[PDB]
């Protein structure tokens, strides 16, 4: 039985799990300093969030690690890719549970839906009357779309059925699509006054939402990040909701998570989540499941099923 | 100048355009006892909320009650009718702006949205760690509109672009759509798991659902409603949810607004909103145009534009 390592938390259905093929290895977290001697012949590693170098390049006989998300910043791929160690991480079962909460997303922030059960909550409606009303709307917008994969497309089929304009940017475009393309992320942001992050936290996409971007979007602006924090240049934004630059903003994802800064929380036309895109039972379950199945495909036929692009490895053995 | 009598609370958009054509008379509340002898030549009514037929009463040269909102019950139209009197709603203009808002209840509902919200704003995000995983999801759910006219079926649309099976209840079916219909109620909740309310309030619909509509819906079923408090039999809810004999809820109107229950605040799988599925800015105007518009309409040309379908009358001038 390879032994797998899991450090931190996971969630409990990946340990369940892990014993059909596994002996499974628990450091309470993601540290080198928790490694023994014993750990020495850990061949795999399961993990939600960062994997630290130091760590990862404890287990000499590691082959695989496992990430738990459809994104995987938190695992160096340059570094395992160097040292031939395969990584995989969990697509497509999560697709349609993030394109949802991507949707409540945008409608809570244009719509309060928050504030407006906060207000009933505290006793509000029954003496100072109505909540007010949102000064936004859904209603006669257009959609930019800052990435357009499984993800962003599946956000894109949702709001064509909620009657408003698509448009997307991506770094190649897309055909077969009646959506219009961008070539410029500045150029979608003047055409468009919602724009919907959704990309992978890569160099590329550092900071790419900036000042600039987000003057483009314009004075009824609504930005919404369910991609990475990193990509939004927080600072910039903190200015633009202050100045009236853009007219609010929702956001999932944080450039250093779980912190949020105090000034993003004392705006009224900000909605804010803690990174919830696929925290449901049955998604995190089926997250879960995929991130086992691939492990157990990885040692009983030398493929895993997800494997991450940079990549695509096949077992080798004695 | 027709003059027109405004009573209570009302969207100043309206006020602001009435003076295109008439004169406005005001009263603090819609109550027989503030009117004065003064006010017996007036000729039209604009009123949101409750017409008491007192009040009504009260004007022996009344040709139109131009009600706002949607829903017209709190006039007697069969008083109106009876007396030759139009009345007149505002359909159409909020349709698409309900519909997003029922969308953004039943995801609040479904992922706890608003309580994750309050978890990063209450600090819980740094101190305890990650939101709980919501039990409940969108994902391989089964949806049953209770009523189907122009906003169910703009709800019907929006749904399908989310993967789910949908079905409708009406007292007789619609030819040309592809969703089951059932022909009964009970039969709809036994074999959804997440029932939407969108009909009117009206004597046929009085607690239509109760504790055996709930009992079929289920203990994975999620009650949404977006049309009339009086629809749902609220004290059989509350036993429903205490029970754990369905799952969750999320309610938009109460039996008795602007009070809710106390029970109902203390769930943690229920959403509540003030009543604020047509409570944006942009649509308030448009619904405030319209009212203003069918008044004018009226007395100009002696047709309404969206004259109720219990009086079809044309104006005769007396
Ligand atoms: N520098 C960039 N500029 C513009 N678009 C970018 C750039 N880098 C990537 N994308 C796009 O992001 C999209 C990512 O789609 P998928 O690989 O299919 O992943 P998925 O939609 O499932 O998730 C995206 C991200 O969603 C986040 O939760 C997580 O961090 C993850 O990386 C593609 O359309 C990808 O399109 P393309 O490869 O650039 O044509
Ligand atoms: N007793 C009943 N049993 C079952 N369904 C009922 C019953 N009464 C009415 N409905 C349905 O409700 C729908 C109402 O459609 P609309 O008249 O076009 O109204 P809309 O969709 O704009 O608004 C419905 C209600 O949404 C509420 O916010 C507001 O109070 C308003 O009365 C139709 O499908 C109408 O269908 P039908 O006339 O029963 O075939
Ligand atoms: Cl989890
Ligand atoms: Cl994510
Ligand atoms: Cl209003």
């Amino acid at each position: 039985r390879p032994r797998i390592l899991v450090p931190g938390k996971i969630n409990p259905r990946v340990l369940e799990r892990l014993p059909e093929m596994f002996e499974t290895v628990r450091i309470e977290r993601a540290d080198a300093a928790l490694v023994t001697a014993d750990m020495r012949d850990v061949s795999g590693i399961a993990v939600s969030g960062k994997l630290p170098v130091p760590l990862m390049d404890a287990f000499p006989s590691l082959e695989i690690v496992a990430n738990f998300g459809v994104g995987y910043d938190g695992v160096d791929v340059s570094r395992a890719a160097a040292r031939g160690i395969v990584v995989t991480n969990t697509p497509d079962v999560l697709t349609e549970e993030v394109a949802d909460t991507a949707i409540g997303l945008l409608l809570n922030t244009l719509r309060l839906l928050p504030q407006a059960e906060q207000w009933l909550r505290q006793g509000r409606w029954v003496r100072e009357g109505a909540f007010p009303l949102s000064p936004l709307s859904l209603r006669g917008r257009t959609v930019g779309l800052f990435g357009l994969g499984r993800i962003g497309l599946a956000i894109a089929r949702r709001l064509e059925a909620f009657g408003v304009s698509i448009a997307y940017h991506t770094r190649t475009p897309r055909e077969g699509l009646g959506f219009t393309y961008h070539p410029t992320l500045v150029g979608m942001a003047e055409a468009v006054d919602t724009l919907i992050v959704i990309v992978p936290g890569t160099a590329s996409t550092l900071k790419a939402v900036n000042a600039d971007v987000l003057s483009a979007l314009g004075p009824k602006g609504v930005l919404i990040n369910v991609g990475r924090g990193s990509t939004v240049d927080e600072a910039a934004l903190v200015t633009a909701l202050q100045n009236g630059t853009i007219a609010g903003a929702g956001l999932d994802v944080f450039e250093n998570e779980p912190n949020v800064p105090e000034a993003l929380l004392s705006f009224p036309n900000v909605s804010l989540l803690p990174h919830v895109a696929s925290a449901s039972v049955v998604t995190r379950n089926a997250m879960s499941d995929l991130v086992v199945d691939n492990l157990k495909a990885w040692f009983s036929t030398g493929e895993a099923l997800t494997p991450v692009a940079e990549t695509p490895f096949r077992r080798r053995a004695i």
